[PDB]
């Protein structure tokens, strides 16, 4: 029980580093909209 | 980075955080309890095998 409670946690871990990633794959998106505008401006 | 975006990163990068170490604190409990099994096992254990002797 305890053994098969780590691993879901350790899988919520992982999930959480996803996020993470796609966290900063739209803040670096919209990083790139604002810089494009103000050159663009 | 733009004010709004630091702003976004910084609550989303702090929720994760939180959740991360709520799940870490969660396996080292998780761990400790593994432990207080293992001193429970080995006193049934010797418990049954001074009654099987
Ligand atoms: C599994 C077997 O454990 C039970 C048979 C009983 O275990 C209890 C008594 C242990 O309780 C918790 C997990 C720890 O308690 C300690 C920290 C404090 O003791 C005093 C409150
Ligand atoms: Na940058």
């Amino acid at each position: 029980l305890i053994h098969s409670l780590i691993e879901e946690s350790q899988n919520q871990q992982e999930k959480n580093e996803q996020e993470l990633l796609e966290l900063d794959k739209w803040a670096s998106l919209w990083n790139w909209f604002n810089i494009t505008n103000w050159l663009w401006y």
